[PDB]
């Protein structure tokens, strides 16, 4: 069941902020290799001399790029005379957090009724406060509490354009790219101990375990009240014979952090044809595809909802396919996005619960780990 | 004249390597952006704990990316015991780098006959070490001495592929980009003063002051015996209307370092045509086109040299002419490349001094200065 015991009022996912030591080039690389618009900026042309912000658009999806000038820039200022548009933002911060981690999330955005409210209930209730709440232009409340590692869940509320400060980029640099993608679906952290961290998270939320349905990791998933922001979070399995990819993950990471984002595309075949096309001249590369056997027995599983043209499709370009009770889930993988083996991306779609589609439709993919273990004893083939 | 001073034998440019905080994201950026190959890699996927690096080439061009690693994954090893591919590198150095400096270039690299001896010649004669000659694999030798800033200047020797323990990128993910760079012509420093830092290098080097032919800076050239090593160096010039974009640079740089790259291509219109194809979906921005007056002004100074047609494919793309008494600059120049207004790229092509071409030919633009000034009086128009 749901029993819907979110302790303050949460909207949807609002954005993602990656903490970057150069925040054009990643930018870039992520419009080009994902089909993300330029929309919005922060930076020396707007008057920001602490740090540099660029916000990519598709659909609802929101990628913030941000990295520090030299803290020389803006030394005679002070935090009631910044010129950061983000006054969350700290110059030591983010370079410790990129040495300690590389490229990675540093704030898992939601939007809220009120982020002021939800900063304190959540204090209240166990957060580990990062950021206070600070109006911004009169308009816009922000304030962060940790998360898990040095990841911030970061509230934001609008008594009524990405924040002030921003400005909208001149079309002349905003090309029209979209291939496909609309929303963040969920958002997944990996740390050394899961139940510690459902225990702390779940705490001070009052987000729900959301129902689920022997390799590496155990998962659950925290959800808000209407199931549209989902957190699943991982903990390595130790012992077994292939190492736990979520113990690599926090070795080279240098502890708990983001693992993936999910993003939810409209079509997701035309997303990853686009993509794929992109993979050597610039974008991103996928996981490796499962094999043929694969392929065929999805047929036997989800041939009541995808016809053989649509399953040959998902062979073509390596496309993961799981059921659960209520919907039928499609995925694939990145590998990951930037030097260290750690953050990647999965693209998906849902099929099924509509009545609009309920959140986690399909589920995760965890029934994945069996159906490509099996498939893979094609050596017999 | 020539005297022809260089105090060891140096061949030519061999590459550029480029500090990184990922280096994934900026090669795949430049890759798309200049229409680089991806040609090799030392990582974790060839048993460098320490360092990513990536190599991209365009014909004799080399761009090299590297960032560090944690520490925490080579942490027992030692220099006898290092698993770096390039023995200067040091994490500390390339974090204090990158934090100071942001994306920019650490090394810039020529081929010598002996790196050994080019190493203790430069030491004896001023050089400020920076890494020792180190022998790898019995095959290279590399060694480093400052040239200005926190840039070195790198010394490479073959006894007879990059570099012992990169390996060739496998090339389902080498996409044959290309369109039309070759090599590096020249790069270029800013300082804040001149004069020393002219000495301190021809000093050590042997370098003599190439030849050439009231706004912002002072710059001389020091050229190696035949003229194909090309190190330009300029200085601001203060009390000018206009701020000197030399001291801009010294500022947001924090201090001396590389302020461009002059890429030579083998034909500039097809290049700058694919540049600015790519402009707005992940590639390079473009310094604003002079105004009409300009180009309808090149018909009296190298209408001799271009046709019509191609001065006007000129203004199609905003390409700068210059001309020496020796011959003619083709030249364009790129908004910065990363977060800061610091590096940028220079494209160029040279016509003339045929016999062969020699370096230099048709100087480095100066001339474009006084034709920019009056061109703009377009106001006129
Ligand atoms: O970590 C993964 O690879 C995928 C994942 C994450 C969290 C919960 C369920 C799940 O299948
Ligand atoms: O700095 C620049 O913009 C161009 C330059 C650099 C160095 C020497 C001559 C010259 O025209
Ligand atoms: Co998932
Ligand atoms: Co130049």
């Amino acid at each position: 069941k749901n029993p819907k015991s979110d302790k303050f009022k949460v909207k949807r996912f609002h954005h993602i902020e990656f903490w970057c030591g150069d925040a054009t080039n990643v930018a870039r690389r992520f419009s080009w290799g994902l089909g993300m618009r330029f929309s919005a900026k922060s930076d020396l042309s707007t008057g920001n001399m602490v740090h540099a912000s660029y916000l990519l658009t598709s659909g609802d999806l929101r990628f913030l790029f941000t990295a520090p000038y030299s803290p020389s820039l803006s030394a005679g200022e002070i935090k009631p005379t910044t010129t950061a548009s983000i006054p969350s933002f700290d110059h030591g911060s983010c370079r410790s957090f990129f040495s300690s981690h590389g490229l990675g999330v540093r704030a898992v955005a939601i939007e809220v009724e009120d982020a002021e409210s939800a900063f304190s209930i959540s204090v209240a209730n166990g957060a580990i406060p990062s950021s206070p709440p600070i109006v911004l232009n009169e308009a816009v409340t922000i304030a962060e509490v940790k998360l898990y590692g040095d990841v911030v869940l970061r509230y934001v509320s609008y008594k009524a354009e990405f924040l002030p400060g921003f400005e909208r980029v001149e079309d002349a640099s905003s090309f029209p790219l979209d291939y496909g993608i609309r929303r963040l679906d969920h958002a997944v952290g990996n740390v050394p101990e899961l139940g510690p961290a459902l225990t702390y998270v779940a705490g001070f939320t009052g987000f729900h375990q959301f129902a689920e349905f022997e390799s590496g990791l155990n998962s659950a998933v925290l959800a808000s009240n209407d199931e549209m922001v989902l957190l699943p979070i991982n903990e390595p399995v130790h012992g077994t014979k292939r190492k736990s990819q979520i113990q690599t993950y926090l070795e080279h990471n240098e502890g708990a952090g983001l693992q993936h984002l999910a993003l939810m595309s409209e079509d997701i075949f035309r997303t990853l044809r686009e993509m794929r096309k992109r993979s050597s001249i610039g974008g991103f590369d996928f996981m490796p595809s499962p094999p043929p056997t694969y392929y065929q027995n999805l047929k036997k599983r989800v041939g009541d909802v995808l016809s053989d043209d649509q399953i040959k499709e998902c062979e073509e370009l390596g496309i993961l396919v799981d059921r659960d009770d209520q919907g039928t889930l499609l995925q694939i993988f990145t590998k990951p996005l930037g030097d260290r083996p750690t953050i990647f991306i999965e693209i998906i779609q849902r099929v099924g619960c509509m009545m609009y589609q309920s959140g986690g439709c399909g589920g995760f993919g965890k029934g994945n780990f069996s159906e490509l273990f099996k498939s893979i004893e094609e050596y017999e083939k």
